[PDB]
């Protein structure tokens, strides 16, 4: 099992092909415990979707909101404070509310349209009734668990090439927005040699610093022909995949880390423990720490913190030398 699949966030959805317009989204994907080595990380969608009947008479449809569920094919990437089993939705808590009044959601199945982007045969569906000519707000608020695989990437994702289902070609004023809450990297800014690594669709900004680096995307007459597809490194995740796990799965470990410099061996070793914020007293070390993006200080630091692998890395360097 290569990929934790944890679930994801997808465009509302017409049952059938109505003469009903997307003219905005407000999307909002905030990250909660992301940096927990227990992986009880989630994301929260606070969604926002404006729709326009174009049509000079009263429509009524059926909305779904498509999800995946666990199959009990994969490993399940849960949030903390849930549980899940086979035949349930990677979605959890999801409320919707028709102009702002909070509405029955029911579950059913809906059959796919993989030409449009949608892959799933479970939703939620509701009724909406468009006076001539009117725009329904529709919102949704919901949590799904976050996402992660074996090479230690953090994956969010957004279903919005199903957009197409709604007339016309755009799905108007588009706004994005993911929120780790924890300190974060591009897989492509690390692992610079793959393009599905690179964030979709065109247009994201990085704003914020530290733990409130956020990815935004701002876009006018979107016609959504890419999804949200965003590859994230966590602190934890990346010391782990990118520092200690490379050395632990390494054929010639004990030859390779005796080729290392004594300055490269004595950041590796200290990486180990600055994954967990350990304060560093040494010059070398303060000045080298402050200057890495994973690293935030930890007042609550102990020894304790070290787990079988890193005392498996530190043990091996023991034998390099």
């Amino acid at each position: 099992n290569d990929t934790a699949v944890g679930g994801e966030g997808s465009l509302p959805i017409p049952v059938s092909q109505p003469h009903i317009k997307m003219v905005s989204e407000l999307i909002r994907i905030s990250g909660k415990n992301l940096n927990e080595p227990q992986m009880n990380g989630s994301w929260h969608y606070n969604c926002n979707f404006t729709f326009k009947n174009t049509l000079n008479k009263e429509v009524t449809i059926s909305m779904a909101f498509p999800f995946p569920i666990n199959d009990g094919n994969s490993e399940i990437a849960l949030p903390a404070g849930q549980q899940t089993n086979v035949g349930q939705a990677l979605v959890y808590d999801f409320l919707v509310t028709v102009n702002d009044k909070q509405v029955s959601a029911q579950r059913g199945n809906i059959a796919p349209d993989q030409n449009k982007g949608l892959y799933y045969e479970d939703a939620y569906f509701w009724k909406t009734t468009f006076p001539p000519l009117a725009t329904v707000n529709i919102h949704h608020d919901y949590s799904t668990g976050a996402t992660y695989d074996v090479m230690g990437y953090h994956w969010v994702r957004y279903v919005l090439k199903t957009g197409a289902l709604w007339q016309d070609s755009s799905i108007g004023h588009t706004r994005l927005e993911v929120i780790p809450n924890t300190p974060t990297r591009l897989c492509s800014e690390i692992d610079q040699k793959a393009d599905y690594l690179n964030p979709t669709p065109s247009g994201m900004s990085i704003s914020g610093s530290r733990a409130d680096r956020k990815y935004i995307w701002d876009l006018r007459h979107f016609q959504p022909q890419a999804d949200l597809s965003l590859c994230l490194f966590t602190g934890i995740s990346y010391v782990r995949y990118k520092v200690i796990y490379p050395w632990l799965n390494s054929d010639d470990a004990l030859s390779k880390l005796a080729r290392l410099s004594n300055k490269e061996l004595r950041f590796l070793r200290n990486t180990i423990y600055a994954q967990y914020g350990r304060q560093f007293q040494s010059p070398d070390l303060q000045e080298y720490f402050s200057k890495k993006w994973w690293y935030v200080p930890n007042p609550d630091y102990s020894d304790r913190m070290l787990n079988e692998e890193d005392k498996k890395l530190l043990s091996m360097i023991n034998q390099a030398k």
